[PDB]
C-alpha cells in the first residue's frame, strides 16, 4: 500500500487491486463489479499498485476517453513504471499525432484483411474442432482458445509457429505479470525479437503484416524502423492475448447455460447479436490515461501526472447503461459497451476479433452442440490489463456430435 497523496480525500479511498482483486473467486467481471455497489463513488483512489484513480461508471469512462487533452495515453498502463516504459504505436500517442499511424495499422488488421483471411479462419476453426470432437473432452484454453487466434495471427504476420511459446510468454508478462519480468523487460524482449525481422523485410518486402508495416507510409512519408517496431509489437500483443482470453469466458458461459446454446443452435442467424452481448458481459480490458494538468472532474480534484484507470470492462456492466447487467440476453435491445475502447483509440482489430468469435460459435455449436464443464472443476480467472481464464476443462458425449 502506497502513501495517500495530499490532494486525495480519505472518503474516496477504495483499495482495489487490478492484478489481484478481492472477489476474484466469484469471477473476474464480478470482482471488478464491486466498484459499482451502491456505496462506492463514481471515482475512487486506490493505494494499490503505486496509487491511481479509477472511474467506476460508464459515463465517466466514456467522458475521459473522449477528452484526450486532459487524459493522455502517453502513460496508459498501471503501475507507473509500465506506463512510462509503454511506447507502442498508436496507443501511446494522442491525436493529432496518433492519427497517421492508425491508417497504416488498418492496412494489416482492417476489414479488407479479415475478408481475405476468412477462408483460413473458417478452415482452422473447423480443423481444430473436428480433431477434438470425437474425444469427448478438451482443455479449451490450450486446445482451441490459444491456437485458433494465435495461429491466424502468426500466419498473417508471417512468423513461425515454433515462436509462439516465447511470444505468448512475453505478451502475458505485459498484461498479467507473474513477477519474473517487468513490463519494460518484456517489451524490450519483444522488440529484440522484432528488430532483425523488420530489417529483413525492409530489404526484401513481402505480403505479410510485418512487411506492410515496415515498408509503409504515414501520411505520405516512410515509416522509420523504430516506428515500425513499436507498431508491430502492439499488433503482436493484440494478436496473442485479447481474443484468446475472450473466447474462454464465452465458452465457459455457454458450457454453463444450455438454454443459451439452444437459442443459437435453433437460430444461428442470431450469432452476431450473441457475440456482441458476450462482448458486453465478458468484457476483459482495463487500461487508462494520465492527467496532462490539474483538472476538476465530476467533483474531484485531479493533479497533473496522476494516473487513472478507465476500465473498458466496467461500462457495459454498469446498471445505469444496461438493465440487469450480469444477465446475458441475446435479445437485449440496446447492448451498450466500451469493450473495444472508446474515443480516438477504438480497437483496430475489432473486425478480426468479431470474425474469430462468430466463426468459433457457429463452428463449435454445429459440431459439438452440447457440452459441459468437466465434473468437479471450479474455473479460476485471472485479472490484469487483460483479464483471462486459467483453464477450462470441457466434456461432452461424442454420440451427440456431428462431423460436417
Ligand atoms: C476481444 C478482442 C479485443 C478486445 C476486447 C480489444 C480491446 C481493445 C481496447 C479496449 C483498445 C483501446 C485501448 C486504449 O484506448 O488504450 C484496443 C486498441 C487496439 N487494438 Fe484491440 N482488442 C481486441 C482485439 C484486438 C486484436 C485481435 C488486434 C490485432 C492486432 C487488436 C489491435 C488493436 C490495436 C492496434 C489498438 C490501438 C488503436 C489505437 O491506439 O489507435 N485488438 N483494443
Ligand atoms: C489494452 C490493449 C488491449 C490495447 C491493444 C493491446 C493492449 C494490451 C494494449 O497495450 C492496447
Ligand atoms: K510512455
Ligand atoms: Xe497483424
Ligand atoms: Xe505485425
Ligand atoms: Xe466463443
Ligand atoms: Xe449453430
Amino acid at each position: 500500500l502506497a502513501p495517500l497523496p495530499p490532494h486525495v480525500p480519505e472518503h474516496l479511498v477504495f483499495d482495489f487491486d487490478m492484478y489481484n482483486p478481492s472477489n476474484l473467486s466469484a469471477g473476474v467481471q464480478e470482482a471488478w463489479a464491486v466498484l459499482q455497489e451502491s456505496n462506492v463513488p463514481d471515482l475512487v483512489w486506490t493505494r494499490c499498485n503505486g496509487g491511481h484513480w479509477i472511474a467506476t461508471r460508464g459515463q465517466l469512462i466514456r467522458e475521459a476517453y473522449e477528452d484526450y487533452r486532459h487524459f493522455s495515453s502517453e502513460c496508459p498502463f498501471i503501475p507507473r513504471e509500465a506506463g512510462e516504459a509503454y511506447d507502442f504505436i498508436p496507443t501511446s500517442m494522442d491525436p493529432p499525432e496518433q492519427r497517421q499511424f492508425r491508417a497504416l495499422a488498418n492496412q494489416v488488421v482492417g476489414m479488407p484483411v479479415v475478408d481475405k483471411l476468412e477462408n483460413r479462419i473458417q478452415e482452422l476453426a473447423c480443423s481444430l474442432i473436428e480433431s477434438l470432437r470425437p474425444q469427448g473432452q478438451c482443455n479449451f484454453t490450450e486446445d482451441y482458445a490459444e491456437p485458433f487466434p494465435i495461429r491466424i495471427f502468426m500466419l498473417l504476420a508471417g512468423l513461425p509457429e515454433e515462436d509462439i511459446p516465447h511470444l505468448k510468454y512475453l505478451t502475458d508478462q505485459m498484461t498479467r505479470p507473474d513477477g519474473s519480468m517487468t513490463f519494460a523487460e518484456a517489451k524490450e524482449a519483444l522488440y529484440d525479437y522484432l528488430i532483425p525481422i523488420i530489417e529483413q523485410r525492409r530489404q526484401k518486402p513481402g505480403t505479410d503484416a510485418i512487411s506492410i508495416v515496415a515498408n509503409g507510409q504515414v501520411n505520405g512519408r516512410p515509416i522509420t524502423s523504430d516506428e515500425a517496431k513499436r507498431m508491430c509489437g502492439l499488433l503482436l500483443v493484440g494478436g496473442l492475448d485479447t481474443v484468446v482470453n475472450f473466447l474462454s469466458f464465452s465458452m465457459e458461459f455457454l458450457a454453463k447455460s444450455p438454454e443459451h446454446r439452444q437459442e443459437l443452435i435453433q437460430r444461428p442467424e442470431r450469432i452476431p447479436a450473441a457475440c456482441e452481448e458476450l462482448l458486453r458481459r465478458f468484457s476483459l480490458v482495463a487500461d487508462g490515461r494520465i492527467l496532462t494538468s490539474d483538472y476538476e472532474f465530476h467533483g474531484v480534484q485531479l493533479k497533473k501526472g496522476d494516473q487513472i484507470l478507465l476500465p473498458q470492462m466496467l461500462s457495459g456492466l454498469d446498471e445505469r447503461e444496461n438493465a440487469c447487467p450480469m444477465h446475458v440476453d441475446f435479445s437485449r435491445q440496446k447492448v451498450s459497451h466500451t469493450t473495444f475502447g472508446h474515443g480516438s483509440h477504438l480497437c483496430l482489430g475489432q473486425h478480426l476479433a468479431r470474425r474469430e468469435i462468430i466463426v468459433t460459435l457457429k463452428e463449435w455449436l454445429t459440431r459439438i452442440p452440447d457440452f459441459s464443464i468437466a465434473p468437479g472443476a471450479q474455473i479460476q480467472h485471472k485479472s490484469g490489463i487483460v483479464s483471462g481464464v486459467q483453464a477450462l476443462p470441457l466434456v461432452w458425449d461424442p454420440a451427440t456430435t456431428k462431423a460436417v
